Order: structure tokens, then C-alpha cells, then sequence
């Protein structure tokens, strides 16, 4: 249980991140 | 666009909400 | 819209990070590995 926590929480983190430029990127069409 | 990435953000709450469920459950097993 | 897009962007990140932080808490307290 406790290595694919481990994993699900460092996927989580890095879609997180992936998310935020994407936003970031479509706030540069949009505002 | 706008709607693709308000569902990810959406599923990816929902992850992150089971995960601290998950991280609860784990803190009090290891705590007894 | 967009606003309320970041916000829950913003709210996300800051449970992956306590996530983290959390999850590296309870591999000490495990000791594995
Ligand atoms: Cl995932
Ligand atoms: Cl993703
Ligand atoms: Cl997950
Ligand atoms: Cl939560
Ligand atoms: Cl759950
Ligand atoms: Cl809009
Ligand atoms: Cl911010
Ligand atoms: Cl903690
Ligand atoms: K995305
Ligand atoms: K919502």
C-alpha cells in the first residue's frame, strides 16, 4: 500500500503541474 | 479548451481528495 | 471562468505538495525503503 501511494501521490503532483502551464498557456488567449 | 481542463481539474480533485482518505487511513494504522 | 479555473488550480497544488509532504511523513514512520 505504501509504494503506490507514494507513486500516486508524485503522478498527482506532476499532472498537477502539467495543469497549471495549461491554464497558464490558455490565460495567454483568453484572460 | 476551457472545458477540457476544467474536467482534468476536476478528476484530478477528486485523486487528490481518495489519496488523503487513503493517507488517513494509513496515519492511524501505523499509529496504533 | 478562467478565474474560478485557477482558483481550483491553485487549491490542487497545494494538496499535492501537503500530499507529499504527508506521504514522506508516513514512510519515515514505516521505515521501509
Ligand atoms: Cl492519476
Ligand atoms: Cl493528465
Ligand atoms: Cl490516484
Ligand atoms: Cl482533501
Ligand atoms: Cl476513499
Ligand atoms: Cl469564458
Ligand atoms: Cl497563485
Ligand atoms: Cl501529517
Ligand atoms: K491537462
Ligand atoms: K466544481
Amino acid at each position: 500500500r505504501m509504494k503506490q501511494l507514494e507513486d500516486k501521490v508524485e503522478e498527482l503532483l506532476s499532472k498537477a503541474y502539467h495543469l497549471e502551464n495549461e491554464v497558464a498557456r490558455l490565460k495567454k488567449l483568453v484572460g
